[PDB]
């Protein structure tokens, strides 16, 4: 029993953690067979941080321009290249602890685990979702860009997630690591805003599937609703539109508990109209949606890896 | 910016992680040189788990009715011991990925890391505080037992929990690695129940710090207070005593902040009587009391590992 915010084990990624300098500027890289992935960034200084040209500043850089560490193990460089905002460096060593691994794009709504890295050693490990909006509610310091978010699926880590910068109102935003960022923001020093932070209606739900599964059953109300009536409580509360896909999504944990999600629906919408009144779900006094209904199954089944 | 329920890197635990098999009952050990570790209860079948007479039942148990299994490695027997409630079985080889590591016994309001572990195989990672009431609110299932808690400084791991067994009421009980229970439990299927759960004082004044360092101000207010009033608040809404102790275990984020501890002091106790009306901090809705203030200073400052 019990319901925590739970992050894969971060053993397969630590062994890929390297520290990559470029002339006075030190983050963190990722070290999978011969390549080092890193954020293009390293490569600015101080007077290019407000509009970078970064294939122009990459003009001035070679190979032996680029320090890569791992531990106290330096690898030549013997290649470089851009990718989009990231930078591929080809070492001439194999990362011996390169894992089972793939890269993927996740879509908004979707949770990941962080290994947030200062100077290419791990701090610490926590789950994350991209929101909406493509930004993340991270805890991340200054050093901490090239740390990487994944997910593990028994033995394949899939990577999702490069972290690149802090906005001025403190969220973060990074790329997938093909180098495209989540969103419309872009790697330099300017003016960037993100949109409106909607709720994701559909891990919500999967949140009090998991609150019924624990015992924790005060909210079950005795009304239904319908999709379209539901979104349009949903849109006043800046909640996430409810689909059909969602609604087969929650499948599983509906066949578990017993409670159609319609009805989920339904309890949800009192909690939005009346609130909590002071009661708590999950040991938390706000409705959370950074567990996915994949997330519940996994931490209510004991799947492990 | 932002702020986290923070897990340590796993990466050095998942190595010392085994299956331990006894008769019919598998759970997870702890592998580290020669010396496998786990909960004693391994050795009891359906019949005798209402009182189990464990040194008893180890009579009929010889080296090999052990079977340790590492990935798909089995690990030889060579002895067999009770020390308190843990299981220690001498192995005939030592765990080559054995990290520096320390056995410590952790104070109630202390936090650490959980490896939640099923068949001897990593599930995920989140971090617990031992309770006031020496509970913790895990998140474990059945086969978790066995899974271990710990810290790590530097390089160094301290073992601080082992996962023994579910409470009735749905939270865990457990030992330190010397096999001793952190609070009155017994593992057996009888009656237990936890006493009064009361808030960690002295980490939700961290938390205060830390949002405070994070720019959620709004709960700074306009008194001070003393130790002894605000204590007389604390013990009316079940919050453990503050000591000068606490106060100067406060003086980093203290000094950090320039807030006074007893200014903060004095914010709480309008919090604990007029709550929080609607607002949140560090985006929650209710006072935060399973940060301690080093792991304010280890998030807030990018201490590695
Ligand atoms: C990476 C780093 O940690 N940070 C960073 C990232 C990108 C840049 C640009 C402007 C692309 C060169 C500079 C610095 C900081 C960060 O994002 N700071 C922002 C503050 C607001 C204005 C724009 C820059 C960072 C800080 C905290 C969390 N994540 C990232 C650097 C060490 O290479
Ligand atoms: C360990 C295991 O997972 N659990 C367990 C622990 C101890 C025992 C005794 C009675 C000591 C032999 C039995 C089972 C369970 C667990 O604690 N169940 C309790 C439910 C309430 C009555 C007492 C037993 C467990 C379940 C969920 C989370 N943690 C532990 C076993 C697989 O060896």
């Amino acid at each position: 029993s019990g319901f925590r915010k739970m992050a894969f084990p971060s053993g397969k990624v630590e062994g890929c953690m390297v520290q990559v300098t470029c002339g006075t500027t030190t983050l963190n890289g990722l070290w999978l067979d011969d390549v080092v992935y890193c954020p293009r960034h390293v490569i600015c200084t101080s007077e290019d941080m407000l509009n970078p040209n970064y294939e122009d500043l990459l003009i001035r850089k070679s190979n032996h321009n680029f320090l890569v560490q791992a531990g106290n193990v330096q690898l030549r460089v013997i290649g470089h290249s851009m990718q989009n905002c990231v930078l591929k460096l080809k070492v001439d060593t194999a990362n011996p602890k390169t894992p089972k691994y793939k890269f993927v794009r996740i879509q908004p709504g979707q949770t990941f685990s962080v290994l947030a890295c200062y100077n290419g050693s791990p701090s610490g490990v926590y789950q994350c979702a991209m929101r909406p909006n493509f930004t993340i509610k991270g805890s991340f310091l200054n050093g901490s860009c090239g740390s990487v978010g994944f997910n593990i699926d028994y033995d394949c880590v899939s990577f999702c997630y490069m972290h690149h910068m802090e906005l001025p109102t403190g969220v973060h935003a990074g790329t997938d690591l093909e180098g495209n960022f989540y969103g419309p923001f872009v790697d330099r020093q300017t003016a960037q805003a993100a949109g409106t932070d909607t709720t994701i209606t559909v891990n919500v739900l999967a949140w009090l599937y998991a609150a019924v599964i624990n015992g924790d059953r005060w909210f079950l109300n005795r009304f239904t609703t319908t999709l379209n009536d539901f979104n349009l409580v949903a849109m006043k509360y800046n909640y996430e539109p409810l689909t059909q896909d969602h609604v087969d999504i929650l499948g599983p944990l509906s066949a578990q508990t017993g409670i159609a999600v319609l009805d989920m629906c339904a309890s949800l919408k009192e909690l939005l109209q009346n609130g909590m009144n002071g009661r708590t779900i999950l040991g938390s006094a706000l409705l959370e949606d950074e567990f996915t209904p994949f997330d519940v199954v996994r931490q209510c089944s004991g799947v492990t890896f």
